[PDB]
């Protein structure tokens, strides 16, 4: 329903601003006084930052800013944070306890550095195998460009079985993880002699090897 | 500023009625009479679908309806309609300079079967412990529509300094997982008596401890 119109991508480099526009009417956006930004930093919640026009929530930044000329209200984002990678909506009063609210936004900030991930592979658990099962997990994380790639390994030789792993995520700082898992049988576990979680990330492969040896 | 609390995923055949609820702290927390519900769909824009509590705002049709029975607001679904598919988010009112948007619900129309996690806790591998490092890994695979809340304790007390979740992926089975982790330091481990990994997902929430060991 006429949703308010904005920009499909806004990128920025570290400490740069930024400017998102979010086209409006005489009546949505000129007509009062009460567009509100939100964030959206991905799979979570709104979050408002920014509301009634110009005006900077309770713990937000010096830096995020709103002003409208006409029917069209803006959002500027000076020296560019580097979790500011979210998605950005503009939303308006349209009379009669009403909003419409014009889509997303989602900038890049861009020129970020790369990390590699800290594979950490992880042996199964005493209670598991107590238990009769075995899982092995291969934690991957603490990496930029999200892409990782991951391959399981016994004694030096494939294993293209029992093995899902997910898919890059965002984490608090601005670095992905990724688990990888392989299920065995306590009995598959000591029948080899070692089992290696290989990952390769941009180029560098990491392959840490775990040897049912150590108590569990 | 926060709090506002809401079931991870709700789930519903296509035809029945569903509810999600929304809680918090007190002294407002609901005694807050406002409370308004955003439905957000893939890549859409959240839009309003209930606000100052029960009241509807019209494009909407009337199997929305929300309430609250104290602390808590509720917001149902009559009639599941396949595009009722959806993130629903409530959101509460702060110190004018604050608006408070609760945890958002996954509703999904369940095309496979309801699974349950299956949560599997690993410690630090004495590698670990001897690189100086030392990490928890909460394994949660299996399970049905793919939204499950994470929570560590530390001897019991929650702990929120050292963890990430990963949002869940489809495994090469239809059903999700996920996994979280907690980084200390060896000290930080040998410290405490137990560490925990709580897991909620649709009527039930399973707890698994691991305890410290030298296995050596």
């Amino acid at each position: 329903q006429s949703a308010l119109t904005q920009p499909p991508s806004a990128s920025g480099s570290l400490g740069q601003s930024v400017t998102i526009s979010c086209t409006g009417t005489s009546s949505d956006v000129g007509g009062y006084n009460y567009v509100s930004w939100y964030q959206q930093h991905a799979g979570k919640a709104p979050k408002v930052i920014i509301y009634e026009v110009n005006k900077r929530p309770s713990g937000v930044p010096d830096r995020f800013s709103g002003s409208k000329s006409g029917n069209t209200a803006s959002l500027t984002v000076s020296g560019l944070q580097a979790e500011d990678e979210a998605d950005y909506y503009c939303s308006s009063y349209e009379g009669s306890d009403n909003f419409v609210f014009g889509t997303g936004t989602k900038v890049t900030v861009l020129g970020q550095p790369k990390a590699n991930p800290t594979v950490t592979l992880f042996p199964p658990s005493s209670e598991e195998l107590q238990a009769n099962k075995a899982t092995l997990v291969c934690l991957i994380s603490d990496f930029y460009p999200g892409a990782v790639t991951v391959a399981w390994k016994a004694d030096g030789s494939p294993v293209k079985a029992g093995v899902e792993t997910t898919k890059p995520s965002k984490q608090s700082n601005n670095k992905y993880a990724a688990s990888s898992y392989l299920s065995l049988t306590p009995e598959q576990w000591k029948s080899h002699r070692s089992y290696s979680c290989q990952v390769t990330h941009e180029g560098s492969t990491v392959e840490k090897t775990v040897a049912p040896t150590e108590c569990s």
